[PDB]
């Protein structure tokens, strides 16, 4: 359950980042 | 333990990053 | 395969913040 | 190693990104 949260943290990560850039 | 740490520093990076921005 | 998208997008992640960075 | 090197990557971004904050 961790390494499957934090995957899916990192994929929500990358997005929230990018949105944040624009 | 290479997997683990990572996935909990995963999560602790997007919890800083979310508070470093608000 | 989730753990090997998020394995993909952290390693591209870095780059772009890098970039970004630079 | 594909995943060892996301790993890795992980833990250094973060490492980074404290820094630059800081
Ligand atoms: O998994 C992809 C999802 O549809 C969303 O995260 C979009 O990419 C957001 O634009
Ligand atoms: C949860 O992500 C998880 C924990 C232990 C093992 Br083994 C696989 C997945
Ligand atoms: C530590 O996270 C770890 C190392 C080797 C194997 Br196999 C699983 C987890
Ligand atoms: C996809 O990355 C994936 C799914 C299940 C298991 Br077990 C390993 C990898
Ligand atoms: C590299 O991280 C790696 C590749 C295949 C398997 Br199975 C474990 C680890």
């Amino acid at each position: 359950p961790l390494v499957v949260a934090a995957s899916i943290i990192a994929i929500l990560h990358l997005i929230l980042w990018i949105l944040d850039r624009l």
